[PDB]
């Protein structure tokens, strides 16, 4: 579990969103695994705006930060779930990192904000859906 608060939007995983995201839906895309909401207080969190390709991300199944270098987003093959059928999934990162399904949400960051939230992974990498060409995220 996750999310990412910026301004009045909330940023979670599409699969993990709940009935009141839904209800004060701003935009969600099933093929990148994510969806925004409006809220009512203003959030603390900055979206990097920038071609990092190394931060730090929380693995919440180890309780634990760890740095790593990622792939630039990409359109990626992604196994079946128990959330989606076996698809290609866009502006995905990849890193090599440990990772289970409930370790979804946690943030990954860089020197300059939010790069994304862990969205997929398995067999000793993880994968990150990335959020830094929402741009619309920083204003209005
Ligand atoms: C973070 N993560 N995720 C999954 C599978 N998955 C993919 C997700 C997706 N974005 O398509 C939907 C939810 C889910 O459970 C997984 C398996 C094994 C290890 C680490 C994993
Ligand atoms: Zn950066």
């Amino acid at each position: 579990s996750g999310a990412i608060y910026v301004g009045n939007y909330r940023v979670v995983n599409r699969h993990l969103a709940t009935h009141n995201d839904w209800a004060n839906l701003v935009w969600e895309d099933s093929s990148r695994d994510l969806l925004v909401s409006s809220t009512t207080a203003q959030g603390c969190d900055t979206i990097a705006r920038c071609d990092c390709q190394t931060g730090v991300y929380y693995c919440s199944s180890r309780r634990k930060h760890y740095p790593v270098s990622f792939s630039k987003p990409s359109l990626i093959f992604v196994e079946a779930s128990e959330y989606y059928p076996a698809r290609y999934q866009s502006h995905l990162m990849l890193a090599v990192g440990h990772s289970e399904p409930g370790d979804c949400g946690g943030i990954l960051r860089c020197q300059h904000g939010v790069v994304g939230i862990v969205s997929t992974g398995g067999n000793g990498l993880v994968g990150f859906a990335d959020v830094r060409d929402l741009l619309w995220l920083d204003e209005e």
